[PDB]
DNA sequence: CATCTG
DNA sequence: CAGATG
């Protein structure tokens, strides 16, 4: 956790790089298990050889750990931190819609900057365009004070369109959090479940309203169950308009809301712990259900949940307010 | 994993 | 349809 930090750090720098610049998934994947094991590792890695002793730790990494331990640096890391190419890739990637893949193409075409991009707005697609247009806004966290205001609009509109809708804003917002990166809504309806053959309108009607009133400004991707867009809190009395924010809305069969709701709410750590506890309790959980674990190895049959309560109940545990869902 | 692009 | 992105 702090005993082998540099190591684990350089290891991650390297890994990332393989994957983003080179195309080196194998290698990339290599650096990663390496950082992971050394991570769990209990002592002070004092040399390569000590390290090598670890699974996932080959001669190559070992070599690196040496130079690093030997000198506060690593030539490779040194070289890579300069290379404008590598940098451009790291940068372009920040644009929403531009992945590494794209980042590679663009660079080879000489587009390495924000300006480069605007100039070539033509080579970018819709997402990518939007993503370039709100680059600033997009990196700006979202303060609860706005989140509450956002949440308020969304729920009220959902309600209007159908009294029977059930919306929930998950994420850290849900666990208390002072700010957040984007708004995530879970949506369901009675008339929508496991079996129930579709009802696309279910998502689309809401989306529509949200744009009706102007809350939603752009569409990143609209599917029949997942919406990826942009919204904005109406600028009050002109002087201070709000940054554009990412927002997503997803339709879920009512018969599997809570697990999802539970699930999305995190944190990753709270999940796992519960997940692992579920297991003890003779259960299983995943993003959509909770199944009674047979003994034959495994077994299924989705246990029936009407709230986040039912879930906990099942694994016989303490209902935790979302705030305490930390770890 | 679901959506897009081409 | 593969392949890319979130
Ligand atoms: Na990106
Ligand atoms: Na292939």
């Amino acid at each position: 956790e702090t005993l082998n930090g540099g190591i684990t750090d350089m290891l991650t720098e390297l890994a990332n790089f393989e994957k983003n610049v080179s195309q080196a998934i194998h290698k990339y994947n290599a650096y990663r298990k390496a950082a992971s094991v050394i991570a769990k590792y209990p002592h002070k890695i004092k040399s390569g050889a000590e390290a090598k002793k670890l699974p996932g730790v080959g001669t190559k990494i070992a070599e690196k750990i040496d130079e690093f331990l030997a000198t506060g640096k690593l030539r490779k890391l040194e070289k890579i931190r300069q290379d404008d190419t590598s940098s451009s890739i790291n940068f372009l990637t920040r644009v929403s819609g531009i992945g590494p893949s794209a980042a590679r193409k663009f660079v080879d075409e000489g587009i390495k900057t924000l300006e480069d991009l605007r100039k070539n707005e033509d080579k970018l697609n819709h997402h990518q365009r939007i993503g370039l247009k709100y680059f600033g806004d997009f990196e700006k966290r979202i303060p609860r004070e706005e989140m509450l205001q956002m949440q308020d609009i969304v729920l009220n509109e959902v309600k209007k369109v159908d009294s029977e809708y059930i919306a929930t804003v998950c994420g850290s917002f849900r666990r208390g959090a002072e700010s957040s990166g984007d708004m995530d809504v879970l949506l369901t309806h009675p008339s929508f479940t496991s079996e129930s053959t579709k009802q696309p309108k279910l998502l689309h009607q809401v989306v529509e309203q949200l744009q009706k009133v102007h809350f939603i400004t752009d569409t990143l991707s609209k599917g029949e169950t997942k919406f990826m867009g942009v919204c904005q809190l109406p600028s009050k009395n002109d002087e201070k308009e709000y940054p554009h924010r990412r927002i997503d809305i997803r339709l879920i069969p009512k018969d599997q809301y809570y697990c999802g709701v539970l699930y999305f709410t995190g944190s990753d750590i709270f999940n796992k712990n519960m997940r692992a506890h579920a297991l003890e309790k003779g259960f299983t959980i995943n993003e959509y259900t909770i199944r009674p674990l047979g003994v034959t190895g495994v077994a299924g049959e989705p246990l029936p949940v009407d709230s986040e309560k039912d879930i906990f109940d099942y694994i016989q545990w303490k209902y935790r307010e979302p705030k305490d869902r930390s770890e």
